[PDB]
């Protein structure tokens, strides 16, 4: 069931930050295995006790609603992005 402790703007916002950065391996490694492990793993380090099955889980929702295919798409805000190297 819906326990009291749930995603948190804290956690939500993180684990956003650690797939968007470590994004472009996703594409390129076809099973996401280990950075889904080390993800979980860092988020949690910081202090959220959480597994992994639920970021999962959690972040292909994320994604539906974020797609520009859906019938309600009037909610969106945009932001400009900046690249750079180890």
């Amino acid at each position: 069931k819906k326990r009291a402790e749930t995603w948190v703007q804290d956690e939500t916002r993180s684990l956003i930050m650690f797939r968007r950065g470590m994004d472009g391996l996703f594409n390129t490694s076809k099973s996401n295995k280990h950075l889904w492990e080390q993800i979980s793993s860092k988020m949690r380090e910081k202090g959220f006790d959480r597994s992994p099955d639920m970021c999962t889980d959690k972040w292909r929702n994320l994604l539906k609603e974020f797609k520009k295919a859906k019938h309600h798409d009037r909610g969106n805000g945009s932001a400009k992005m900046s690249y750079y190297k180890e």
